[PDB]
Protein backbone atom coordinates (compact mmCIF):
# COMPACT_ATOMS: atom_id res chain seq x y z
CA UNK A 1 0.00 0.00 0.00
CA UNK A 2 1.20 3.54 -0.81
CA UNK A 3 2.05 6.29 1.85
CA UNK A 4 1.98 9.57 0.04
CA UNK A 5 1.16 12.98 1.43
CA UNK A 6 2.24 16.60 1.39
CA UNK A 7 5.11 16.63 3.92
CA UNK A 8 8.89 16.87 3.33
CA UNK A 9 9.20 13.11 3.53
CA UNK A 10 6.22 11.99 1.45
CA UNK A 11 5.25 15.01 -0.59
CA UNK A 12 5.19 15.89 -4.29
CA UNK A 13 8.97 15.61 -4.79
CA UNK A 14 8.78 11.96 -3.70
CA UNK A 15 5.72 10.83 -5.64
CA UNK A 16 7.56 9.83 -8.80
CA UNK A 17 9.20 6.85 -7.08
CA UNK A 18 5.91 4.93 -6.62
CA UNK A 19 4.16 6.77 -9.48
CA UNK A 20 6.66 7.39 -12.32
CA UNK A 21 3.95 9.12 -14.42
CA UNK A 22 4.58 12.05 -12.03
CA UNK A 23 7.24 13.08 -14.59
CA UNK A 24 4.92 12.48 -17.58
CA UNK A 25 3.91 14.55 -20.54
CA UNK A 26 0.51 15.83 -19.36
CA UNK A 27 0.80 16.40 -15.63
CA UNK A 28 -1.31 18.80 -13.57
CA UNK A 29 -1.55 21.39 -12.22
CA UNK A 30 0.05 24.01 -14.44
CA UNK A 31 0.57 27.77 -14.42
CA UNK A 32 -1.95 29.46 -16.68
CA UNK A 33 -0.16 32.22 -18.50
CA UNK A 34 -3.02 34.50 -19.49
CA UNK A 35 -0.95 36.09 -22.28
CA UNK A 36 -0.17 32.75 -23.94
CA UNK A 37 -3.62 31.11 -23.58
CA UNK A 38 -5.58 31.54 -26.80
CA UNK A 39 -9.21 32.35 -27.16
CA UNK A 40 -10.82 29.50 -29.06
CA UNK A 41 -14.03 30.79 -30.69
CA UNK A 42 -14.98 27.16 -31.47
CA UNK A 43 -15.38 26.02 -27.86
CA UNK A 44 -19.14 25.34 -27.19
CA UNK A 45 -20.68 27.05 -24.11
CA UNK A 46 -20.13 25.11 -20.80
CA UNK A 47 -23.27 23.40 -19.42
CA UNK A 48 -23.32 22.73 -15.69
CA UNK A 49 -26.54 20.77 -14.90
CA UNK A 50 -26.57 20.20 -11.16
CA UNK A 51 -30.32 20.49 -10.42
CA UNK A 52 -30.80 16.79 -9.57
CA UNK A 53 -27.51 16.37 -7.65
CA UNK A 54 -27.70 13.90 -4.76
CA UNK A 55 -24.93 14.30 -2.23
CA UNK A 56 -24.38 11.41 0.19
CA UNK A 57 -21.50 11.70 2.54
CA UNK A 58 -18.40 13.67 3.50
CA UNK A 59 -15.15 11.83 4.21
CA UNK A 60 -11.73 12.87 5.59
CA UNK A 61 -9.36 10.68 3.52
CA UNK A 62 -6.18 11.82 5.24
CA UNK A 63 -5.33 14.15 2.35
CA UNK A 64 -8.46 16.31 1.94
CA UNK A 65 -12.20 15.89 2.49
CA UNK A 66 -14.42 14.48 -0.21
CA UNK A 67 -18.12 15.27 -0.65
CA UNK A 68 -19.49 12.25 -2.45
CA UNK A 69 -22.45 12.09 -4.84
CA UNK A 70 -24.78 9.41 -6.14
CA UNK A 71 -23.47 8.86 -9.67
CA UNK A 72 -25.62 5.74 -10.39
CA UNK A 73 -27.53 7.84 -13.00
CA UNK A 74 -27.15 11.22 -14.86
CA UNK A 75 -28.24 13.36 -11.96
CA UNK A 76 -25.59 16.08 -11.96
CA UNK A 77 -23.61 16.42 -15.19
CA UNK A 78 -21.14 18.57 -17.02
CA UNK A 79 -21.38 18.92 -20.82
CA UNK A 80 -20.30 21.36 -23.51
CA UNK A 81 -17.21 23.47 -23.53
CA UNK A 82 -14.35 21.30 -24.72
CA UNK A 83 -16.19 18.09 -23.81
CA UNK A 84 -17.65 15.52 -26.14
CA UNK A 85 -20.56 13.76 -24.47
CA UNK A 86 -21.71 13.66 -20.83
CA UNK A 87 -19.63 13.70 -17.67
CA UNK A 88 -21.22 12.68 -14.36
CA UNK A 89 -20.39 14.38 -11.06
CA UNK A 90 -18.90 11.90 -8.56
CA UNK A 91 -17.33 14.06 -5.86
CA UNK A 92 -15.79 17.35 -4.94
CA UNK A 93 -12.89 18.30 -2.73
CA UNK A 94 -10.54 21.21 -2.12
CA UNK A 95 -6.83 22.04 -1.89
CA UNK A 96 -5.81 24.84 0.50
CA UNK A 97 -2.94 26.52 2.26
CA UNK A 98 -1.58 27.28 5.70
CA UNK A 99 -1.91 31.00 4.90
CA UNK A 100 -4.05 32.93 2.42
CA UNK A 101 -1.15 33.43 -0.05
CA UNK A 102 -0.98 29.84 -1.11
CA UNK A 103 -3.20 26.78 -1.47
CA UNK A 104 -4.28 26.60 -5.11
CA UNK A 105 -2.83 24.03 -7.49
CA UNK A 106 -3.32 25.90 -10.71
CA UNK A 107 -1.84 29.40 -10.74
CA UNK A 108 -2.73 32.38 -12.93
CA UNK A 109 0.27 34.33 -14.12
CA UNK A 110 2.06 32.68 -11.15
CA UNK A 111 -0.61 33.94 -8.71
CA UNK A 112 -1.57 31.45 -6.02
CA UNK A 113 -5.08 31.58 -4.64
CA UNK A 114 -5.99 30.65 -1.05
CA UNK A 115 -7.63 27.40 -2.18
CA UNK A 116 -8.99 25.50 -5.16
CA UNK A 117 -12.21 23.49 -5.48
CA UNK A 118 -12.28 20.44 -7.76
CA UNK A 119 -15.56 19.01 -8.97
CA UNK A 120 -14.69 15.60 -10.42
CA UNK A 121 -16.75 14.11 -13.25
CA UNK A 122 -16.43 10.94 -15.36
CA UNK A 123 -17.25 10.32 -19.01
CA UNK A 124 -20.36 8.13 -19.10
CA UNK A 125 -19.26 6.43 -22.35
CA UNK A 126 -16.88 4.36 -20.19
CA UNK A 127 -19.59 3.03 -17.86
CA UNK A 128 -17.89 3.54 -14.47
CA UNK A 129 -15.29 5.77 -12.88
CA UNK A 130 -12.62 3.04 -12.63
CA UNK A 131 -12.80 2.42 -16.38
CA UNK A 132 -12.91 6.13 -17.17
CA UNK A 133 -9.62 6.89 -15.42
CA UNK A 134 -7.88 4.47 -17.83
CA UNK A 135 -8.83 6.72 -20.77
CA UNK A 136 -7.24 9.97 -21.95
CA UNK A 137 -10.70 11.63 -22.04
CA UNK A 138 -12.09 9.83 -19.05
CA UNK A 139 -12.50 12.67 -16.52
CA UNK A 140 -13.44 16.32 -16.53
CA UNK A 141 -12.40 18.28 -13.43
CA UNK A 142 -14.00 21.70 -12.97
CA UNK A 143 -11.59 23.83 -10.98
CA UNK A 144 -12.65 26.94 -9.09
CA UNK A 145 -10.31 29.27 -7.25
CA UNK A 146 -11.08 30.58 -3.76
CA UNK A 147 -9.99 34.00 -2.49
CA UNK A 148 -10.52 35.36 0.99
CA UNK A 149 -13.05 38.13 1.29
CA UNK A 150 -16.78 37.88 1.87
CA UNK A 151 -18.29 34.63 3.08
CA UNK A 152 -19.68 32.12 0.55
CA UNK A 153 -23.11 31.19 1.90
CA UNK A 154 -23.25 27.97 -0.10
CA UNK A 155 -20.04 26.81 1.54
CA UNK A 156 -21.13 27.17 5.15
CA UNK A 157 -22.86 23.75 5.36
CA UNK A 158 -19.55 22.18 4.44
CA UNK A 159 -17.65 24.27 6.98
CA UNK A 160 -20.04 23.37 9.77
CA UNK A 161 -19.70 19.61 9.34
CA UNK A 162 -15.87 19.62 9.42
CA UNK A 163 -15.79 19.36 13.23
CA UNK A 164 -17.36 15.90 12.86
CA UNK A 165 -14.70 14.60 10.43
CA UNK A 166 -11.55 16.00 12.02
CA UNK A 167 -9.37 12.99 11.49
CA UNK A 168 -8.46 10.55 8.75
CA UNK A 169 -11.12 7.91 8.11
CA UNK A 170 -13.99 9.81 9.68
CA UNK A 171 -17.14 10.39 7.64
CA UNK A 172 -20.57 11.98 8.15
CA UNK A 173 -23.92 11.90 6.39
CA UNK A 174 -23.99 14.87 3.93
CA UNK A 175 -27.24 14.65 2.06
CA UNK A 176 -29.11 17.45 0.33
CA UNK A 177 -26.07 19.62 -0.36
CA UNK A 178 -26.45 21.76 -3.51
CA UNK A 179 -23.11 22.20 -5.33
CA UNK A 180 -24.61 25.06 -7.37
CA UNK A 181 -23.93 27.20 -4.31
CA UNK A 182 -20.18 26.84 -4.88
CA UNK A 183 -20.05 28.37 -8.37
CA UNK A 184 -19.05 31.94 -9.32
CA UNK A 185 -21.34 34.05 -11.56
CA UNK A 186 -19.30 33.60 -14.72
CA UNK A 187 -18.54 30.28 -16.44
CA UNK A 188 -15.63 31.78 -18.44
CA UNK A 189 -12.82 29.22 -18.36
CA UNK A 190 -9.45 27.95 -19.44
CA UNK A 191 -9.02 24.36 -20.56
CA UNK A 192 -6.13 21.98 -21.22
CA UNK A 193 -5.40 18.23 -21.10
CA UNK A 194 -3.83 16.97 -17.89
CA UNK A 195 -3.86 14.61 -15.02
CA UNK A 196 -5.01 13.87 -11.51
CA UNK A 197 -3.00 16.10 -9.19
CA UNK A 198 -2.72 13.40 -6.52
CA UNK A 199 -1.35 9.89 -6.79
CA UNK A 200 -1.98 7.90 -8.93
CA UNK A 201 -1.45 10.96 -11.17
CA UNK A 202 -3.32 9.37 -14.08
CA UNK A 203 -3.28 11.29 -17.36
CA UNK A 204 -7.04 11.09 -17.87
CA UNK A 205 -8.32 14.60 -17.21
CA UNK A 206 -9.74 17.41 -19.30
CA UNK A 207 -9.22 20.39 -16.99
CA UNK A 208 -11.74 23.23 -17.03
CA UNK A 209 -10.56 26.05 -14.74
CA UNK A 210 -12.97 28.91 -14.16
CA UNK A 211 -11.53 32.40 -14.51
CA UNK A 212 -13.67 33.96 -11.77
CA UNK A 213 -12.76 32.99 -8.22
CA UNK A 214 -15.35 32.59 -5.52
CA UNK A 215 -14.90 34.56 -2.33
CA UNK A 216 -14.93 32.80 1.03
CA UNK A 217 -14.39 34.35 4.45
CA UNK A 218 -11.28 34.11 6.55
CA UNK A 219 -13.38 32.24 9.14
CA UNK A 220 -14.45 29.68 6.57
CA UNK A 221 -10.91 28.89 5.40
CA UNK A 222 -9.64 28.88 8.98
CA UNK A 223 -12.00 26.00 9.66
CA UNK A 224 -10.55 24.03 6.74
CA UNK A 225 -7.18 24.46 8.43
CA UNK A 226 -8.43 22.83 11.66
CA UNK A 227 -8.78 19.46 9.94
CA UNK A 228 -6.18 16.78 10.56
CA UNK A 229 -4.17 14.60 8.18
CA UNK A 230 -3.65 12.13 11.06
CA UNK A 231 -6.04 9.56 12.43
CA UNK A 232 -7.91 9.74 15.77
CA UNK A 233 -5.65 9.60 18.80
CA UNK A 234 -2.51 10.23 16.74
CA UNK A 235 -0.43 13.40 17.18
CA UNK A 236 -1.94 16.36 15.42
CA UNK A 237 -0.76 17.22 11.93
CA UNK A 238 -2.94 20.02 10.64
CA UNK A 239 -4.42 19.45 7.19
CA UNK A 240 -2.88 22.43 5.39
CA UNK A 241 -0.86 22.86 2.21
CA UNK A 242 -2.43 19.86 0.50
CA UNK A 243 -1.59 21.20 -2.97
CA UNK A 244 0.79 20.02 -5.68
CA UNK A 245 2.78 22.83 -7.32
CA UNK A 246 2.69 23.65 -11.02
CA UNK A 247 4.18 21.08 -13.39
CA UNK A 248 5.86 21.50 -16.76
CA UNK A 249 3.45 22.46 -19.54
CA UNK A 250 5.41 20.48 -22.14
CA UNK A 251 3.72 20.30 -25.58
CA UNK A 252 0.33 21.63 -24.40
CA UNK A 253 -1.88 24.53 -25.27
CA UNK A 254 -4.20 26.23 -22.80
CA UNK A 255 -7.34 27.50 -24.50
CA UNK A 256 -9.61 30.31 -23.23
CA UNK A 257 -13.38 30.36 -23.68
CA UNK A 258 -13.40 34.18 -23.55
CA UNK A 259 -11.63 37.10 -25.22
N1 LIG B 1 -6.56 5.19 -7.04
C1 LIG B 1 -7.28 6.12 -7.74
N2 LIG B 1 -7.68 5.82 -8.96
C2 LIG B 1 -8.38 6.73 -9.63
N3 LIG B 1 -8.75 7.95 -9.25
C3 LIG B 1 -8.32 8.20 -8.01
C4 LIG B 1 -7.59 7.37 -7.20
N4 LIG B 1 -7.31 7.99 -5.99
C5 LIG B 1 -7.85 9.17 -6.11
N5 LIG B 1 -8.50 9.35 -7.30
C6 LIG B 1 -9.24 10.55 -7.72
O1 LIG B 1 -8.32 11.59 -8.01
C7 LIG B 1 -8.79 12.78 -7.41
C8 LIG B 1 -7.60 13.68 -7.13
O2 LIG B 1 -7.13 14.31 -8.33
S1 LIG B 1 -7.58 15.82 -8.62
N6 LIG B 1 -6.99 16.68 -7.45
O3 LIG B 1 -8.99 15.88 -8.59
O4 LIG B 1 -6.91 16.04 -9.85
C9 LIG B 1 -9.49 12.30 -6.17
O5 LIG B 1 -10.38 13.28 -5.61
C10 LIG B 1 -10.24 11.10 -6.70
O6 LIG B 1 -11.45 11.51 -7.33
NA1 LIG C 1 -17.49 34.95 -7.46
ZN1 LIG D 1 -8.04 17.98 -6.49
Amino acid sequence: SHHWGYGKHNGPEHWHKDFPIAKGERQSPVDIDTHTAKYDPSLKPLSVSYDQATSLRILNNGHAFNVEFDDSQDKAVLKGGPLDGTYRLIQFHFHWGSLDGQGSEHTVDKKKYAAELHLVHWNTKYGDFGKAVQQPDGLAVLGIFLKVGSAKPGLQKVVDVLDSIKTKGKSADFTNFDPRGLLPESLDYWTYPGSLTTPPLLECVTWIVLKEPISVSSEQVLKFRKLNFNGEGEPEELMVDNWRPAQPLKNRQIKASFK
